[PDB]
């Protein structure tokens, strides 16, 4: 068991906690840092609009939240310099606040006694970025100390893109992610730096930018400069689909595109990328642990133009990818 | 034409602007104070998730927003002491920020050159509170200088309660308002001082407290101590219903309860309170200008226990009540 | 293993099937009658927009569906007279079509081999109506052969109405249930016998009738003529609350109303009626197995007027209550 | 006044009626055929969950509804053969039931007295298909008697596909339309021939087919075999976007793609196709009368791969396009 700390007990932080509880044999969360009182934090952990009730008992005091008898230390230092991770023998910190995506700032956790930091988001100045299943073999336990698990969408797109580029080659592609609304958006029309994300999220199709397609290049260098895209935020609370349209020099049919995915979606990689011929709708992939669920029923081909669609639970699927990455780091040298 | 200023260009502020444009012959909005840039403010005025597009042309510069050729001065003073309302000959300021519901603080607008302040909310230390149609005859143009238009729900409940208490007498009543979600609520589960309003608004029935039933006593003193209630926030963006269950010493039937409303819902009062026998659903009362739309089809009676239900557009219906109050003030002595 | 058949494999039928898999050791569903083809039936069983995926493999053919290796015989007979329940030795049929709530028609399942019929709905002409935890002890295994499990709302209302009446006496009460939309409402403005339920369900507060407060008299005769109410259908897919306002002759406080429910909400009754002081919203009671979750935080008192509020998963909570009734039935004599 | 009758008084029929009241001086609806009773018809006309209240008094009887003092004859004949359109001198029938998109069946309205039938949908065996603004000039008043106004998606796609093909040449293109749910989808998980549209519409992203990108070839023959796509149905009640990704042989930038649409989007064509640089979300195009609102802010270019996005109100925008086609028809000879 390697001991884990979470900085930021938001949606991603709480997902990660639950995912460890549900899915991990070799990690334990033993401390959390967040800016709120333990009554509030413990209530949000216990009850969730998306995931339902935590199955375990939750209690709290002024120092901690106890979950199924296991005491979780809770801190509220807004600067990670004031933390002491070594005091709880935390080796890995999950950096999920959203305000330390800069590795030069996330480094504070290591100064505060951790050995590894995993940023649950696109990062800057990081040692490395991983999409589990795609480039995790390149993790270097001595030199990759502050890393990034990339974005939900990148974790959906990159597995699919790896397989198709490997098999047919992708010249250029443009992505539309049709995505659940997220907490950056407004409930009612109100000021926002993005004048579209300003608009009432649960009654609008809301177009917004995302770096997730360009970010594929970080984990698949062969696709640098060849992918871009954007997001349409729509009224579901979780569950998203990545629609990629690309040009290939290969001569391709619907059936050969699908066969390539089916043939790759197997073994350990198939825990990242799944192949489905089912009549899927978003609610079917809620709490699905794959990073990418390829929908063979949606594949289209016109000439050398290809459209493929992969599903993802932008919360849970992403979190399970991050958990896979965390298990890898925890399985290798920690100093 | 009496010239009006709005402090706070949120949902209520923008509703009020539109209501003046659509419905008023004797008021004009000539200045606005708000903490945002004019590109953002002008975009939110022009496009609305609830009301649709403003029919008029909107332009802006760094000093103003011009609406159908009429230049609206815009300020961004966070303290109303720094404002100068007299410079634009504004007589009435609508105080719609939410952070000057204290009349001792709203008074600043009068020091800044206005003559009257109307708080678009339950207030404290106010000269008087009005529900138009219920107690507006008691407005005293010399001594009522900082006033309150009360809450959306109170504007729905008080008209109905006046008629029923007048005709049958109400001993005690308890209200449930089944209410559209509002901007105080969270889109995704997140910290909030109210741990229920913390929960994703568009997928939950969310119980929360409201003073609106006790506040009836401010405008109908005869009901002090006899009304209380709460709110169930539900997933519609606007449109609400007030369900009041009360005990009466009178012997009453469904048909006599309804006849009393029908008989009162007439003339000017009938612009506040309507009587309907239609098969209404919330979307039918969106942009309805009444404060209260009594639904005769929902009236129930068991013994001396009575249940009545009135609809309201918590945005537009409320705003039209506030506009009626503003026209009254504007029609009398301004000093 | 008491063998169960389901007539009508819609929301309630599929909930019942799942609840049997999840919560019963004594019951097994061996046969289903429904109007649809088996490809459709099996897809709707495998995948559920509310309950998520069934955690068991599903296959189908012209005659059956196989769930986790167990063959369920499937028929599609519009008329129950043309069924042979004896052919697979089913003893209890759950009648969940919606269209045979008249016991005079549902009786047809007994003629076709069943020993018992449980109507998943308010019924007419039935031997008996039950809210488990309230009056199930009056179940008569000789004379109660076609029975009603009453409605979702009744299964929420009756348990707290029993406790509070018994403690304080209810003079009259009026109820509003703020209720998830149901399958009979229209997605877009379209024809319906109820001109309000005609109206786009996911964007409207939709008022509609419910017999629930009057049907409580069937199970608590002491409350006959003392209750009425209506529903507001709102845009959530499941999860509901019943808001009851009543006047009493007793002297009551918030603390005293709430203490009455807490005392009673224990033991086996406590699996029907829960007592909560949690900050609940509707998603928190989705897939809750209680018929009634009393929300102590919502209790109000004004003179002699009392308001109380209880939650229910109108799908799963109701289904769990119905399973509790089915287990009771199946634990006694199944003659004939 | 050219007299119009409507067969099928559903979403599209009621939109058409309203659009005639709102935007036409030349057309008048004098008769309606629909399967429902007049109390229901008149209620659904008066009150609309999307469009709000009709601003006119509505009354009804056994034979008619009266809207702002004008009597509309109402029939309910399942079979168009039993209608007499001549009886009220209607010249154009809008065929909006959904079930007579085969011109071989819709022809029955001409036998029953109509001079022209306009099918509010993709059709089979029709004289002609039109997207107003794209190919309406080819309308032949002698030989085009039963015609299609094509689909909502086609009326969004074809206008920008015309402009960009003409300017740059489209090699192939694939489309996704992110589309408001429609009335055929199910509110709760329930049977449907499309097992995805079976699934609770207001809580799901629901993939489904559309002929729209292949139906563009009917109106722009130059694009035959070059377009395909599908729909994602999402939880908004109306408002949709068409996302088209195509590869071209030309050298194109974002600025150049966008400039091509701006140039073309003027005059009468500009009432079909708008050019926007606004920060649009779907509520902003609700009740917009254009068939296609090009969103310049969404244009992307990657090498020779181009993505463009246009909005449409799949109810009102489509209806306005159809009204534009009906006015055209009604401005020429109505013989026979
Ligand atoms: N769909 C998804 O949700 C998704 C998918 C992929 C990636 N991600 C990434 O995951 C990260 C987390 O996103 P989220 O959805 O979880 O957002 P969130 O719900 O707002 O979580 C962020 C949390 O950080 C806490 N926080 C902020 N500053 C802090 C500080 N100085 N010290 C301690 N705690 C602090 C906040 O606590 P308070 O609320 O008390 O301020 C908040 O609860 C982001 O970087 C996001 O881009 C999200
Ligand atoms: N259903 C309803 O909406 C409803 C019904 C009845 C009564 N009311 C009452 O109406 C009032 C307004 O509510 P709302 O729904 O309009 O909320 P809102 O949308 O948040 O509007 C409030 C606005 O005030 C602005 N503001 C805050 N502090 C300011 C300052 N110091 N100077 C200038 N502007 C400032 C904010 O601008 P920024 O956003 O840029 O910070 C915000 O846009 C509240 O008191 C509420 O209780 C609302
Ligand atoms: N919240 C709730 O859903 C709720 C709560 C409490 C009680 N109930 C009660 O439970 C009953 C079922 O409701 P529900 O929500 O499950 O509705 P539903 O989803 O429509 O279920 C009805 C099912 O019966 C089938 N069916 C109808 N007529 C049939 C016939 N003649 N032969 C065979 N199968 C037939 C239908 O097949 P098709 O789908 O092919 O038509 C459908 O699968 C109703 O009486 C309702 O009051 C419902
Ligand atoms: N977004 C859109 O809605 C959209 C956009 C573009 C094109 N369209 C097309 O427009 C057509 C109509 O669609 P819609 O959305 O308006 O569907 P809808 O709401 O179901 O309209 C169909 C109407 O036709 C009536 N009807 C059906 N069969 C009939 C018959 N034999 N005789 C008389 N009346 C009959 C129905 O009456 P009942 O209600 O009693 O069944 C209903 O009012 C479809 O072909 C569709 O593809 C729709």
């Amino acid at each position: 068991t390697i001991r884990v700390g979470i900085n930021g007990f938001g949606r991603i932080g709480r997902n990660f906690f639950r995912a460890v509880l549900e899915r991990s044999d070799d990690l334990e969360v033993v401390a959390v840092n967040d800016s709120k009182d333990n009554k509030t934090l413990s209530t949000l952990l216990k009850f969730d609009s998306i995931m339902g009730r935590l199955g375990q008992e939750v209690e709290y005091d002024d120092d901690s939240i106890t979950v199924g008898g296991k005491r979780i230390a809770v801190y509220a230092e807004r600067d990670p310099k004031n933390l002491d991770w070594a005091a709880h023998n935390v080796d890995i910190v999950i950096e999920s606040t959203g305000v330390f995506t800069d590795a030069n700032a996330a480094k504070a956790h290591i100064e505060a006694g951790a050995k590894k930091v995993i940023i649950s988001a696109p990062a800057s100045n990081e040692d490395a970025t991983f999409v589990y299943g795609v480039n995790h073999e390149s993790y270097d336990p001595e030199n990759h100390n502050v890393i990034s698990g990339a974005s939900c969408t990148t974790n959906c797109l990159a597995p699919m893109a790896k397989v198709l580029n490997d098999k047919f080659g992708i010249e250029n592609g443009l992505m539309t992610t049709v995505h659940a609304y997220t907490g950056d958006q407004r409930l009612h029309d109100a000021p926002h730096r993005d004048l579209r994300r300003a608009r009432a999220a649960a009654v609008n199709i809301v177009p917004t930018s995302t770096g997730a397609a360009k970010a594929v290049a970080l984990v698949l260098p062969e696709l640098k400069g060849k992918l871009d895209g954007y997001a349409l935020r729509v009224p579901v609370i979780t569950g998203s689909a990545t629609d990629l349209t690309f040009n290939t020099k290969s001569e391709v049919t619907v059936e050969s595109i699908n066969a390539a995915i089916k043939e790759a979606a197997v073994g350990e990689f198939g825990e990242t990328l799944a192949y489905s011929e089912e009549p899927l709708v978003s609610t079917d992939i809620v709490h699905d642990s794959h990073g990418s669920i390829f929908d063979a029923g949606l594949t289209k081909v016109s000439g050398n133009t290809v459209k493929v669609v992969s599903w993802y639970d932008n919360e849970w699927g992403y979190t399970c990818q991050l958990l896979r990455l965390t298990e890898l780091v925890a399985s290798k040298l920690l100093e």
